[PDB]
């Protein structure tokens, strides 16, 4: 399992401001409770040669560490050490609720961003929940308030494809090939293409994006820190939305 | 002019850390800036008595404070003292484009939060645009780069009804009457209805919101450095959003 990839030492360098006192999520994220989620979901760093399993690694936490940030350009050890810092979403203007007999809402309850990927929707929260044996649809807040919960959707997400889209798992470990339509839509495999599961639709296709360049920084100081290449199309300003 | 009641060195002092190393804001927001906006709003801190006028700016300078917090519960000088320290939405997870003949979205453009009220989708650009006389609708980030757009942004935020909707502006100088819906609904003048008017469907009528404390915590500090009262109806715990 992925211990013997990423030691506590390793996990505690590249989130090393987590449990700054500026930060909502100090002591809440920890590497034990990583370690346990992962066991949880099947090929996550354990699909392909070590180099990959690290580019994963590496590509999760940076995606993960981005939709967290407490970075800014100035900060101490740079912006890329700042991953981590959040548990919720600051200032939702909605409550991201898209009702339907499939996709239930709860009353009151608010689908804004929690944990590391920032889980976001009524429809998320329940499918999740459902995969992972907990009721997330009417305890939300679950995903952060239980530090495994709040990794298990992050991998959740990760490993999880949403037709068109693949899983950034599929992607990052080289499993996805791009179709036809793909190619002609620039859709390439390597880090850019996990940028576009995640959010294209609003950073990709579209050129240079500060928040592309804050995902690619992390993903790298993580590779870095593994001692693995980047691999290619680490950017999806040329790559179509799924 | 409201420069008399507010003066330089109160507005610092209120906003003293949003020029600090980790507020994305710093060096943007300026007196200069809040004084020459809040001159295209006659009647902003200029409607009523001497202390219902420092709490409209309180009230105003304290709901923008929340929108734009830095604050954290171990902060410097508290988190009341941390409003200011942003200028753009976090991560945000929607283009803001609602479809519309009047407003249309523009292409590559979002319409994500700007400036001290977070200024929100293609249709609020596009209504605060034609106000002030700026073409928001398609140069939308001008709220984030020109400091007296950003202000005038929030004070038109601030003075436009939106039925049913009264404007802060009429709650707070206590212009609104409540109608007796609005009173048998638990709403009542004061600063509670501002928090309705401005986000009341997520935050108001369903009891203790941290989100509600941290808008009076911001307001109370600035009533606290005015030297003037808070008045009353201070949260929404229990009023009915309006519509
Ligand atoms: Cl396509
Ligand atoms: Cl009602």
């Amino acid at each position: 399992d992925i211990s013997k990839l990423i030691s506590r030492g390793t996990f505690d360098q590249m989130l090393k401001h987590r449990n700054d006192g500026a930060c909502p999520a100090k002591g809440f994220y920890t590497y034990d409770a990583f370690i346990a989620a992962a066991k949880a979901f099947p090929g996550f760093g354990t699909t392909g040669d070590d180099a990959t399993r690290k580019r994963e690694i590496a590509a999760f936490l940076g995606q993960t560490s981005h939709e967290t940030t407490g970075g800014w350009a100035s900060a101490p050890d740079g912006p890329y050490s700042w991953g981590y810092c959040f548990l919720r979403e600051k200032n939702p203007s909605s409550s991201y609720c898209s009702p339907s007999p499939t996709y239930p809402c709860a009353a009151g309850k608010q689908y804004y961003g929690r944990g590391p990927i920032q889980l976001s929707w009524n429809y998320n929260y329940g499918q999740c929940g459902k995969a992972i044996g907990v009721d997330l649809l009417n305890n939300p807040d679950l995903v952060a308030t239980d530090p495994v919960i709040s990794f298990k959707t992050a991998l959740w997400f990760w490993m999880t494809p949403q037709s068109p889209k693949p899983s950034c798992h599929n992607v990052i470990t080289g499993i996805w090939k791009p179709s036809a339509a793909d190619q002609s839509a620039g859709r390439v495999a390597g880090y850019g293409a996990t940028t576009n599961i995640i959010n294209g639709g609003l950073e990709c296709g579209q050129g240079w994006k500060a928040q592309v360049e804050d995902r690619i920084g992390f993903y790298k100081r993580y590779c870095d820190i593994f001692k693995v290449g980047y691999g290619n199309n680490l950017d999806c300003y040329n790559q179509r939305p799924f």
